[PDB]
């Protein structure tokens, strides 16, 4: 008998499996909202705010309206080979968030030293891509990598139709630490990492006024094989391809349909990406300059990185904030930790999510999300960035691992005023403006200098309804 070989497989479960890390495909977790999970690891934070940087060039005429494809080409050209190296390192990218990718190799605790030599090995790896590289104006297409290592805290939260997940704790923070010292195409150790690390491997510069560690080189001792050394860190990486899917970039690639799996990782999927997936929409239809308003929800706790009481407070908040979302169909794009606080990307006027009045709607659902928040158990400080403008959104990474993604001048806005006008809900002069509700309503702020921006325009504080 013949011996055909096997399809290409691209099942519908396969498809939403390139939008989620490992840690979830694979990672069988109870139903129950909040779900914590507790493990070590070595993560990665790969600042790509040069890319990402790249959506005001594409706003330009000169694109002549194809500025969102021109810029989501370009930006998944230069990712995935960023994400290809993750993943042959044996790292699980956990999300596109913040301008970065952050990757996780969980491992056991003996693990840790040989772990981090890997990953550092990728990092160095990473940076090598972008040595020859320009773009006719500006050589600064290069990235800046954090890395930590040490206990991690996971929480999965949501409804019955809805799950988002989060890493928690001081690694978490730490990687975001050591990734703001970095300058480009630094690779920095938080404290942590560089205790744990295998000093022998490498050359390190101090970081001024800090514990953290700059690489200045990996010069391993003359015996050394990385090829060998590499092969020995296999035995502990759970998913990586191997054997017959050695030529796999993922394990998931080989997922099959399975409606009770399938069940369990659309609901982190949006809607509009899953008609995608099912064939249902043009898998051109999402990339586009879009007119959103961003409302950006920052929870501070005074525990600031203890999952056991941050996450019901968190669970709170979303049950809350999606009640809210629904009214107006707004999503939730993102959820991750910065500086210890929980912030959650909202986003209004999605492709196909519309809705009139969409200013006056966003800050009215930023202000009932306020004043709920505030009175949750163990959420500290509310604060409400709301930023209005043209953003791009597209599906951004490689084939085989890849998120919707929403970027722009006024995300980034969005992100900085909930940082530097904490306490309060914050909007910029476009929501001000375009609302046409009272401008009693509303207070006229200070003019702060937030590192990102340049220049903000006239910012206002949406006091509300009442002079309460
Ligand atoms: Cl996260």
């Amino acid at each position: 008998m013949n011996t055909p070989k096997e399809e290409f497989q691209d099942w519908p479960i396969v498809r939403i499996a390139a939008h989620l890390p490992d840690l979830i495909v694979y990672g069988h977790f109870s139903p129950e909202r909040p779900f914590m999970d507790y493990f070590d690891g070595v993560l990665m934070f790969v600042d790509i705010s040069g890319f990402t940087a790249m959506t005001e060039k594409f706003s330009s005429a000169m694109y002549m309206d194809r500025g969102a494809e021109q810029l989501v080409e370009i930006l998944n050209y230069h990712i995935s080979a960023i994400v290809e190296k993750v993943l042959i390192f044996g790292g699980d990218i956990l999300k596109f968030a913040g301008d970065a990718l952050l990757a996780l190799w969980r491992v056991e605790r003996k693990q840790l030293k040989n772990i981090i030599t890997v990953v550092i090995k990728c990092s160095l790896e990473i940076h090598g891509l972008f040595e020859t590289q320009e773009w006719e104006e500006g050589l600064d297409i290069r990235v800046k990598i954090g890395l930590a290592a040490g206990h991690i805290s996971m929480l999965v939260f949501g409804d019955e139709t809805h799950s988002h997940f989060l890493v928690i704790g001081q690694a978490v923070d730490d990687v975001r630490l050591a990734q703001n010292m970095a300058q480009m195409n630094d690779v920095i150790l938080s404290p942590n990492c560089w205790q744990l690390c295998d000093r022998s491997m490498i050359e390190i510069e101090s970081v001024p006024d800090q514990r953290a560690v700059k690489v200045n080189f990996l010069k391993p001792p003359p015996n050394f094989n990385f090829d060998e050394f590499f092969t020995k860190c296999t035995t502990f990486m759970h998913y990586y391809p191997s054997g017959e899917h050695k030529n796999l970039l993922r394990l998931a690639c080989t997922l099959k349909p399975d409606p009770e799996l399938e069940m369990s990782l659309q609901k982190y999927v949006m809607e509009s990406i899953l008609k995608q997936i099912d064939n249902k929409q043009l898998q051109g239809y999402l990339s586009e300059l879009r007119p959103v308003t961003i409302v950006f929800v920052n929870l501070m706790f005074e525990d600031q990185d203890k999952a056991e009481e941050i996450g019901p407070a968190i669970q709170d908040a979303y049950m809350h904030i999606t009640s809210v979302l629904k009214i107006f169909q707004g999503q939730i794009n993102k959820v991750f930790m910065f500086d210890k606080g929980c912030s959650f990307l909202c986003v209004f006027g999605f492709p196909g999510e519309k809705v009139p009045d969409e200013l006056t709607h966003a800050l009215e659902c930023a202000m009932d999300i306020f004043d709920f928040c505030s009175q949750v158990h163990k959420i500290q400080t509310v604060s409400i960035g709301v930023a209005s403008g043209i953003v791009f959104c597209g599906i951004v990474g490689h084939t085989v691992r890849h998120e919707y993604t929403v970027i722009g001048q006024k995300v980034n806005l969005a992100a900085r005023m909930m940082m530097y006008y904490p306490g309060i809900v914050t909007c910029d002069s476009v929501t001000y403006n375009g609302s046409n509700l009272p401008a009693y309503f509303f207070k006229e702020l200070p003019k702060k200098v937030m590192k990102g921006v340049a220049d903000s325009g006239p910012l206002y504080q949406y006091w509300g309804r009442t002079e309460k």
